[PDB]
């Protein structure tokens, strides 16, 4: 009895580490609140779980939709002890390649949409609760066809800080976990780019979904004289390893 | 420390820091080409210089005047050693005050239209040549009632970290320098008056290791060696900061 | 049965987040091997603990007694899945009066004899298994009065780091905690006292305004050693957040 | 000019980057003494500068040298306003090969030594001078086969932090600087064969983002930047690596 009368909402956690964050969630006894943007996995997740978990459909990009957001998670919840942010969304090009527009877009979703979000929910958070952000290897050092996401983690991780900073008095820990590749789901090079990650980690592999999962929740519920912190789950990646 | 036959543009180079890189890129003999976007600044600068460095009425959020801009500095320079990105704001509000249009305020100035400033002038860089950003201590960790203002310039980091990769086969060098309170006639906020910045200042002289604030010429002594001494330097920060950001355990 | 058949060496596990690293071990149903130096510690953790835990008097910066310890571990436990290496020592002096008799011993024990030990100690380690260091937050940064620890445990920080690159193709994952003011019943003794004096400190200048506990270390090291199993060559700081830039 | 009037010393500047820092340092008219271990070394030095520098041989690794260089320093030069430390050895072995003698000789060097020769002069640095030390892109990361090198640099930074900071009320700044494969005559390992550091030197040019090694004078620039220029900054590490340390992804 873990996570037992526990409640955590996690945005973005239809799919992959998000979703896999919400399985030991659930298994462990919590009562789990997630969004998404996409109808199909929303479907998948209503069906697969039931009413112990509340799928709810929300942009996070969208300034309204996060307020009616706020209001309903307040409404089932009433008040939490783990806010995960894992929403992310990456465009691969050059630097100048790069169009306002999908500049906007990436920005929109991984740090304006994440900051308001946060900003919307934090009140919910009860004293020795936490928010923990997913982030990336990527926001550390230059990675060439990356100068979007990899700066607009690079922001979000700030966030975290000052975050960690603001909102000592309120006892809520903020921490965030940087992972590298991790193997989950254009398919024929989304195989391509896995064995990139095989090839240049040094631990030579892909990580598991499983395992940001474990990282999210180690400093959600052990981690609790740690705030403003980062986690690696990279294989070694963004450690400096010859 | 002479700067003769060299090109440089200077965005935010109407004040402060900015200001204090101009004066010694043009006492070395450099051609500068320098922007601002407040009028009153470019008149006093054009009464400063006179025709001697060229001064544009340029804001670096906006993305038509950075198209006009690029083919200005085609058109006056026509290719250049150094792209100083100096141009902020910051506005202090505690997190949960935050309004989306000050965000979107900080944001498109500090890190979004650098990055389509750097993207349209790029071309003009010649190789051996560098860009450097100025960022701030607030780049890293976390500091209360700067959660907007500290982001944009962790992106601007991230983004000088890619262009150095990026830009590997130019052979153009990316750096940042990171200061630091610097006595400045803004002290990097706008908004507040002359009484909320001198306290600020103060604020700079107790909290700083080094017990002071720094100047603008130690800052632009700083961007200079990047630009044209740190050859084999990239992708790099260079502190300027009287301790304050190297985890220096006073006081 | 979380630990269930595992198998761990700590070295200096006889006090504080050492000893609540063994605890949380034994209870999840680990065998240990435990050193230390105090010869009422290890008697106290012999009697408590039984056949679960190996306690050895044993001198981390003696390299005679590491080569007797590695004969003793590999006849005692054989192959083992975590080494934990937390013996530390502190002299605060500020650095004009640093002599070399103190800086010796601090980087004898936090350094030398921390690679030394393993150095002697990894051949036992299990594919799979892994190593953690106890730094400190006084790995980075400068803090008056410990320029030689801060140094000591700098470079344990560094040799982590190259471990946990030489020991890839093992797949031995190496990484480090940070602790930051840790607190410690009750008997008396001068060093009770300095402790007193150093908890009062982290109380205010920790910016979560209170220090850690052993068993907050010891949960860190033992997530690090069994379920970030993707994660090596990394750091991670239990420290309230001394370490991590808030103003 | 630009060095007129001022005193260094440069432990280590027999040849490689510190030769390089004291050239420079000669150049703008400042008055150097410089120390190493290699007699012959210090004799060619002489043989260059003459007496318009002052060379001595003094081993960093023992203390009662340094106690000698001292007192050899206070009489010559009195006050100085630059210590570089930049004296280093370097022996490349994997972990499990690591000797106690390996493992000593290059903390005595990199680290002990450095520590007491700080604490041994730092009383004639005055007002406004500082100290400058030369660690190394080993520093952080890790690299296979220099598990003490870059445990003793890791070391170095940690000492230029806590020396920042109890040396703020004596007006003196402390600064690091990272190389970087540099191009010097011994490439920082003394010990190896000119075919291995041929091999070390093609290396470098392969991982060094910038694709190349650095320059001697690129590291003196960067030292005396530290040591003249950079009156705002203390506690701080500059990279001279071409990127190496710098995460980038290429
Ligand atoms: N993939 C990697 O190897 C990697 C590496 C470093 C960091 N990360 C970070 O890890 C995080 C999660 O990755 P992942 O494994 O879940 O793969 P992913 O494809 O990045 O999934 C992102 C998640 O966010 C959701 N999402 C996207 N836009 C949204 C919006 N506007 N509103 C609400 N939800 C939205 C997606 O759900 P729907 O698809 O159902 O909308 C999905 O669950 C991301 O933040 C990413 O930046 C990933
Ligand atoms: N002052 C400090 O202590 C401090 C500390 C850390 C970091 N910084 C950073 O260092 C940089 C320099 O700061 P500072 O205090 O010297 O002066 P500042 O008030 O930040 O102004 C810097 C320059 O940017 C220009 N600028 C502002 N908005 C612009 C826009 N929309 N388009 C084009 N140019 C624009 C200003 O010109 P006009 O006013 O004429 O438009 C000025 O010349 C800033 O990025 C600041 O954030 C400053
Ligand atoms: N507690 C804090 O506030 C704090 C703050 C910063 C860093 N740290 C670091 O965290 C780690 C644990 O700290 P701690 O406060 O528990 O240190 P501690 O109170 O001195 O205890 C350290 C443990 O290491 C053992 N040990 C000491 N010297 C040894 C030697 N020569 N050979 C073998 N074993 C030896 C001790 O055994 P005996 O009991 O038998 O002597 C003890 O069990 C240390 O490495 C320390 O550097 C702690
Ligand atoms: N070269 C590189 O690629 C590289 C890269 C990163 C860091 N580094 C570091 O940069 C520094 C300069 O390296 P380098 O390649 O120019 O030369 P180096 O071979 O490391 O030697 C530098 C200086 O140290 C002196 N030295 C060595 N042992 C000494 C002792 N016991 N007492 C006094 N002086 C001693 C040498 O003088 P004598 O030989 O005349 O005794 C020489 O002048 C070193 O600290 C090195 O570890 C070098």
């Amino acid at each position: 009895g873990n996570y037992q009368g526990k409640k955590a909402i996690v945005i973005g956690g239809t799919h992959g580490m998000g979703l896999a964050t919400v399985r030991r969630l659930v298994e462990g006894g919590a009562e789990v609140l997630l969004t998404g943007r996409n109808e199909s996995n929303i479907a998948r997740i209503r069906e697969e779980f039931g009413p112990r978990v509340h799928a709810l459909r929300s942009d996070i990009a969208d300034l309204n939709e996060i307020a009616v957001l706020g209001a309903a998670a307040g409404q089932t919840l009433g008040a939490i002890d783990l806010l995960h942010i894992n929403a992310g969304v990456s465009e691969l090009e050059p630097f100048d390649q790069v169009s306002e527009a999908s500049y906007d877009r990436q920005f929109a979703v991984n740090t304006k949409g994440a900051f308001f979000t946060v900003q919307r929910l934090t009140p919910l958070i009860r004293e020795g609760g936490s928010i923990v952000f997913t982030s990336s290897v990527a926001d550390e050092g230059g990675h060439p066809g990356m100068s979007v996401y990899s700066a607009s983690k690079a922001a979000l991780v700030s966030f975290a800080s000052v975050l960690a900073a603001e909102l000592l008095p309120r006892g809520i820990r903020v921490n965030s976990v940087s992972p590298g590749f991790i193997d989950t789901p254009t398919e024929a090079e989304r195989a391509e780019f896995k064995t990139l990650g095989d090839n240049i980690t040094p631990m030579k592999r892909n990580g598991t979904a499983d395992e940001v999962a474990r990282a999210v929740l180690f400093l959600a519920f052990e981690a609790t004289f740690t705030t403003g912190a980062k986690l690696a789950v990279d294989g070694g990646l963004g450690q400096k390893l010859s």
